[PDB]
DNA sequence: TTCC
């Protein structure tokens, strides 16, 4: 049923994805690589003392703090939703092999029994209403750019200077490029404006995955992660094969002579896509304004910040269901892409821009090196973009696409199983927009708070509430998928945006509170996703600019956790056994050092002014700028701090571009 | 060296 066209790096189609410069060329050639990460300055993830520490701490915590999650996934008690064996990984060493990204997910979706388009006219209206509400009255904003991020295909530059030029150029010729694409002249578009080509596969680490201890064997067991081989990938599942990547770390001994203590495994590898910047720029220029709108006007269901911010909304519900979507990104329906594009045209968006947007969502992917002796293959023909990979992470709006899909999906899941008496309110676009608008503002007896696949569905006192309970029960029994669109189920240990929803004996939304996830504190502090890159001189360009700062926001971020104090003590203790030092002291010094260093980057900061002026969010973002791409928004961060991490383009240049794009 |  149509196998995807594939080309070797030697092929001219692949060659053209990389500019005639060192960086680009190395990216294309880059072979498989692995190695211990520098968890903290001067400390390797595989250091014996460290692993030892990790072994004792994980075991002890898991033993003294077993999970407290009821038959309904509600977490009560100690707030622990699972064991602590997640830290038992050799950070820096991936499972082998990584997956080959699927060129088409149509079959994957069908076999999963998911619809190939809106199933009812209502649903069709709702999705289209979602588009109208989201992309309507948008205000221009400067186009911010992450510092030290790669522009990827074709240049692979990191120079903010070059990035800015690249972007500004894009906004100027985006229009001419799009028209080119409307004429089906993709190659011209790519050659003249670098808008097209492919996504460059980058492999992010999931430093902590499921690991269990078999009471029978006394042996540890790492959760299997299925991965598709090249055949499977190019045939959408028709041929080839799916299988568990190997997480066994024994190899480390024989290969690198690294001592591997029993019960430690290789890291899980998530695949990510680096989009061609010339293309994502014009998209990001619209995406941000869309973000601002829904985070403002529809803040009830979309703008979340503090544990209490969340708490307020959820407390007023009679029922709160914590949903969960499996492999959201690879399942994301191509039809939604096309629907959104069609509706945007209707709303009056420039055809060329919509074409750009559409193309960005069906572009080919260049696979680097999923494993030793593997990779360097371009999937899909750049000349005529026709892939269906679902959401492509590096695209300029993957969060909006995910939200647009899941928010409506959840609303529908509610209508379908709990509120048919509302169906009559949705008869046409107008009535639909009106309903959806009211709904997103939290003004109906059914509600939701969400971000892509993570969400909490609520029910106030009313007709729908008895239905909610049946739904939740359907989810518990889990034998029937409540949606025709994605595969939904309840989250075991319900949590939202990193905060666990803590129930008491009542087991009701009103007598509940949001607390940080304790395991996440552990994950972050001992299993970071990247090392400290002490080699990169510019800290603002590192994946972890100021690691030591996280200590300052810790009490704030996790203090509320039921076993906070206990864990800190357990750590302090085990760290002592392992290093003969105070962990507290260690982090305290790191803290002082980084606070001093930070001032060298923050203007307004006296060349030694404390963290007095900084907020907890500021600190967490400075230690992990990644969180700025999912947990928080530019608006939730101190202006002077956001400047350290991001750099923008003239509000004028974007404002002018945005004007030629929007309808009104 | 390698995404939002
Ligand atoms: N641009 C980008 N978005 C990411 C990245 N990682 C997670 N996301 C966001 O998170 C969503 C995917 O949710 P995850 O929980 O990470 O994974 P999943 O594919 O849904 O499935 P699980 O593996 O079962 O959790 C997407 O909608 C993205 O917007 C990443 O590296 N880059
Ligand atoms: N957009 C984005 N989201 C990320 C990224 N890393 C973690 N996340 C968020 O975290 C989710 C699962 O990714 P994990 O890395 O397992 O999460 P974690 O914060 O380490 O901890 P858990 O909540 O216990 O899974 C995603 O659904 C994202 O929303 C990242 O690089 N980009
Ligand atoms: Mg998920
Ligand atoms: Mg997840
Ligand atoms: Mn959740």
């Amino acid at each position: 049923p149509r196998r995807a066209p594939a080309f070797p790096l030697s092929d001219i189609k692949a060659q053209m994805l990389f500019a005639n410069n060192i960086k680009a060329q190395q990216a294309s050639k880059r072979s498989f690589k692995e190695g211990a990460i520098e968890t903290y300055e001067g400390l390797l993830s595989v250091d014996p003392r460290f692993l030892s520490f990790k072994n004792e701490l994980s075991r002890y915590l898991t033993d003294h703090f077993p999970a407290n999650v009821d038959e309904y996934g509600r977490v009560y008690g100690n707030g622990v939703r699972t064991n602590f064996f997640g830290m038992r990984h050799m950070n820096g060493f991936p499972m082998i092999p990584a997956t080959w990204p699927l060129a088409s997910n149509l079959k994957k979706r069908a076999d999963a029994d998911l619809a190939d388009g809106p199933v009812s006219e209502r649903d069709n209206l709702l999705f289209r209403a979602a588009v109208r509400l989201m992309f309507s009255d948008l205000e221009p904003v400067p186009l911010k750019i992450r510092k030290g991020s790669s522009t990827c295909i074709p240049y692979f530059s990191n120079d903010m200077g070059t990035k800015i030029e690249i972007a500004e150029r894009a906004l100027e010729k985006a229009e001419e490029a799009g028209n080119l694409m409307l004429q089906g002249k993709f190659d011209d578009a790519y050659q003249l404006h670098q808008m097209g080509g492919a996504y460059y596969v980058v492999y992010r680490a999931q430093s902590t995955d499921a690991i269990t201890l078999d009471p029978k064997t006394g042996k540890f067991v790492s959760k299997d992660r299925m991965v598709a081989d090249f055949e499977y990938a190019v045939t959408g599942g028709e041929q080839g094969s799916l299988f568990a990547a190997s997480k066994d770390a024994s190899r480390l001994k024989e290969q690198y002579g690294i001592d591997v203590p029993d019960g430690f495994f290789c890291e899980r590898r998530r695949t990510a896509m680096g989009g061609p910047f010339a293309l994502n720029a014009p998209i990001m220029a619209v995406a941000q304004p869309v973000r601002n709108k829904i985070y403002s006007k529809y803040a009830y269901t979309f703008h979340h910040t503090t544990r209490l911010n969340k708490e307020e909304k959820v407390k007023e519900w009679s029922l709160c269901v914590a949903t969960d979507v499996s492999d959201h990104d690879t399942f994301w329906p191509g039809w939604l892409r096309d629907l959104i594009c069609d509706e945007l045209l209707n709303m009056g968006y420039a055809p060329w821009w919509v074409k750009l947007f559409e193309t960005s969502l069906k572009l080919p992917v260049y696979v680097g090196a999923p494993a030793p002796e593997q990779g360097h293959t371009l999937l899909g023909d750049p000349s005529n973009p026709d892939l269906e990979v679902g959401l492509s992470s590096g695209q300029g709006a993957t969060d909006l696409m995910g939200t647009l899909l899941m928010s409506i999906t959840y609303l529908v899941m509610q209508l379908d199983h709990t509120a048919p008496h509302l169906n009559s309110r949705i008869k046409d676009m107008p009535s639909a927009c009106r309903f959806l608008d009211s709904y997103w503002q939290g003004h109906e007896e059914i509600r939701q708070i969400s971000k892509s696949d993570d969400a909490m569905l609520g029910w106030t006192k009313g007709r729908a509430l008895v239905g909610g309970h049946r739904l939740f029960e359907m989810l518990k029994e889990g034998k029937v998928n409540p949606s025709p669109y994605m595969k939904i189920s309840y989250e075991h240990g319900g949590a939202f945006l990193g905060d666990i929803l803590l129930y008491d004996s009542r087991r009701e939304p009103g007598s509940a509170i949001f607390v940080g996830n304790i395991n996440s504190m552990l994950n972050n502090q001992f299993s970071p996703e990247y090392g400290v890159q002490s080699g990169v001189r510019d800290r603002s360009k590192r994946k972890r600019p100021f690691p030591g700062l996280a200590w300052a926001s810790m009490k704030d971020t996790y203090g509320a956790c039921p076993i906070y104090s206990d864990v800190l003590e357990a750590i302090e203790r085990c760290w002592w056994n392992a290093f003969g030092e105070s962990y507290r002291a260690y982090r305290e010094d790191m803290l002082k050092r980084d606070t001093l260093e930070l001032s060298r980057y923050v203007a307004s900061m006296a060349r030694q002014a404390g963290l007095a002026e900084l907020t907890p969010i500021d600190l967490e973002v400075l230690a992990d700028p990644n969180k700025l791409q999912y947990k928080w928004t530019e608006a939730d961060v101190s202006a002077n701090i956001h400047e350290v991490l991001m750099h923008g383009v003239s509000v004028e240049k974007t404002e002018r571009f945005l004007r030629s794009v929007m309808p009104r």
